[PDB]
């Protein structure tokens, strides 16, 4: 049946949709105006598998009560990727974010829904203030922020992607005799990768910086994991049983800058001179790794793909 991926217009959900459309599903997708989604659907190239309405702010709890009035008999798996005084701003948008879908699902579809995806963060599994050599974050570590802790200009972010998280389970648990779906969530680190269109910022940025970067400039910056990687997993997670109600840690371990420098050298060899010269908290997510059952592409790879499309867009 049909799949519902919100927030189509994202740099993770136009690529679960080139993979659901891959596998001949029938998906609906939800953006933020009109213009987005005949975008969109321009760039599908009227692929008449895929639909859009128009969710103009996740912020209203009742944003997805049209969808699931409308398709409510043909939705059986639904991909959330969309999300929105730090409490009035951020942290009570984000819980919202979450639990308004869920209710829309738990009104107007609670039998029809069969899995749910969730796209958190990494920002839900690290703690701020053990950044520790000893200390190994894995899937079944959670961010132990307060919510009065998460106030504060520096815990408002990651207190926020946490308390999101953990509004869809805490929902999943005071309404198992309400709704029949199971509940699996992803949680990237620094998401890299090219854009599903050529013709289309995020963290990506950071590798446009050093492209760009005299030869001049000074150079562990965190994790990385390719955008694709993450899209597949987002379909895997709704498809395999063994996925079911698992935290998925979406990385493919630490990356530095001057990763990205000598990259950029030595597999773009018109670079070599004008950008800066080469140079020849832990993450345990091997459970990850196994329960998703494929092989992450390397950060060689996702640079160069990366690179190769905006050298591309520059006709280099």
């Amino acid at each position: 049946m049909s799949v519902l991926v919100s927030g189509a217009t994202g740099f993770i959900a136009q690529h679960i949709v080139n993979v659901l459309l891959e596998q001949n599903y029938k998906v609906i997708g939800t953006v933020r105006s009109q213009e987005k989604a005949d975008k969109l659907i321009k760039q599908f190239n009227n692929n008449p598998n895929l639909s859009f309405e128009i969710v103009p702010d996740i912020a209203n709890l009742d944003a997805f009560d049209e969808v699931f009035k409308k398709h409510g008999k043909e939705i059986k798996y639904v991909i959330h990727t969309a999300s929105p005084d730090y409490e009035k701003d951020l942290l009570i948008p984000a819980v919202n974010g979450t639990k308004g879908i869920l209710e829309s699902i738990k009104k107007y579809a609670p039998d029809t829904v069969e899995r749910v995806v969730i796209t958190s963060s990494f920002a839900a599994i690290m703690d701020l203030n053990k950044q520790d050599s000893s200390v190994i974050f894995t899937e079944k570590s959670w961010n132990p922020v307060t919510w009065e802790n998460a106030q504060n200009a520096i815990t408002a972010y990651c207190g926020s992607k946490t308390f999101a998280e953990k509004a869809a389970w805490d929902f999943l648990k005071e309404n198992k005799d309400s709704v029949k779906f199971k509940l699996t969530t992803i949680n990237p680190v620094f998401v890299f990768g090219p854009q599903l269109f050529d013709e289309d910022n995020t963290s990506c940025e950071i590798i446009n910086e050093l492209l760009h970067a005299p030869p001049d400039t000074k150079v562990c910056a965190g994790n990385f994991i390719d955008v694709r990687d993450v899209a597949k997993a987002h379909v895997l997670a709704f498809q395999k049983d063994e996925l079911i109600g698992k935290r998925l840690l979406l990385s493919n371990g630490p990356f530095s800058k001057q990763d990205i420098v000598n990259i950029l050298n030595k597999d773009f060899p018109q670079l070599k001179g004008k950008i800066p010269p080469a140079d020849p908290c832990k993450i345990d997510n091997e459970k990850t790794k196994k329960l998703l059952g494929f092989e992450f592409k390397s950060f060689e790879e996702t640079v160069y793909d990366t690179v190769h499309q905006i050298l591309k867009k520059e006709g280099k």
